């Protein structure tokens, strides 16, 4: 059986405390029959509001990045910070994080393994722009991006990392990944893991698909063998999220 | 007389929900008899629990950081965000941000600009480094940070800003900044504002000063006549920023 999916909600930069407690609310209503993590990834300053209103036992909350020690780094959130309000889940790497905000394969590593370090389940994210993609270079892009993550963690810590791989090659470009794309990237990633990591490592790592998902399609996209759950983008912020999760099953 | 001063605590990237907490209700406590605006800059993720817990009359509560506008921006805070958390000062520019994330002198004018479009008080920081001190830069510097600022604002919009000169050159460097040298930096400043945005303008900008500051140095510092309070880090953590409030006639 394939390991336990996780559904994941990426909120971004976006919500009012209005919007977002109707969502929670949503959620604390939602009949949930299987096994799923769901995750909550809000901006830093939403955490409070939903750790506080989530009451759903199959959710947690995440930050959506961090830095790796408290000090004089103004404007941003440390990991010690985080794990103080009771924050154990992170989603880091994230291509919006690559491309906007200084985050190369290396800095994403060592975010990555201070994370671990620091008793956090990690949501790792990795993927290929279209630039890249057009090259044909989604398999020395990709595999980079996770030997980079592997380097600064050892096989044991496997079991707090979640792949998420975002087909950034897909994001607004009017592109469009059918789900026998997004199994084929998902395979390149599991095929690594297991010749560099290990088949139990490989055989037990969830890889989460981070494009465009939605309640009509997730299902289809959750029936390929090597699509493990979702880190769900604009969708997350609508009712329709709902679905994604039971799209699990 | 002097502008009505300013004492910013900069918490940075630090605190957990107990220490805080405990530095807080000090402040709470505190009986402050002058006319002074104090400011606290939480991390992100503390922001509700100092909406909810600091209630000194004296006191507003500020972000260290944002973006301008929400959206797919992962990991990062919007200005709409804050204005929908109640929260309205801002600390925009630090040193530490100009070094380590990103923040041209552009980037930084942008991101105060949005800030005071949306309502906020802006709490802008500019200042030179040590090898552009040594170079005889530190006019070219700081006059250069608030002109990319100043181009983008009108007369009347200066009744928003308040200026941070950080003496980055003294910031772990082996050298300390007298009081003399402050006042040097702050009336060039006050100069360039006259000069350019108007005697008017000039006569009532608060300019902060952001260096080592601490209950001893604190009382020196304020004596000077463009000097107009402090955006404090280290010392703002611990209760000895008290005294650095009360420095402040």
């Amino acid at each position: 059986s394939k390991p336990q999916p996780i559904a994941a909600a990426n909120w971004k930069c976006n919500g009012s405390q209005q919007s977002l407690s109707e969502l929670i609310d949503l959620f604390n209503s939602t009949s949930i029959n299987h096994d799923v993590q769901c995750v909550v990834a809000s901006t830093f300053v939403h955490l409070a509001m939903t750790k506080e209103r989530l009451s759903h036992p199959k959710f947690v909350i995440a930050a959506q990045n961090a830095i790796a020690k408290s000090g004089a780094f103004t404007g941003e959130v440390s990991l010690p910070i985080l794990k103080d309000f009771g924050v154990n889940w992170i989603v880091l790497g994230h291509s919006e994080r690559r491309a906007y905000y200084g985050e190369t394969n290396e800095i994403v590593a060592d975010k990555v393994a201070a994370a671990v370090a620091s008793g956090f389940m990690v949501i790792a994210c990795i993927g290929e722009t279209l630039q890249e993609r057009e090259s044909g270079r989604t398999a020395v892009v990709v595999l980079t991006q996770i030997a980079a993550i592997a380097k600064k963690l050892k096989k044991a810590d496997w079991a707090k990392v979640v792949i998420a791989y975002e087909p950034v090659w897909a994001a607004g470009t009017g592109k469009v990944a059918t789900p026998q794309q997004a199994q084929e990237a998902h395979a390149l990633i599991r095929s690594w893991v297991s010749s560099k990591i290990g088949a139990d490592v490989a055989g037990e790592l969830r890889i989460l698909y981070g494009g465009s998902v939605n309640g009509k399609n997730a299902r289809t996209l959750y029936q390929q063998r090597d699509v493990n759950g979702f880190l769900v983008g604009g969708a997350s912020l609508k009712p329709e999220f709902v679905d994604i999760i039971k799209a699990t099953q």
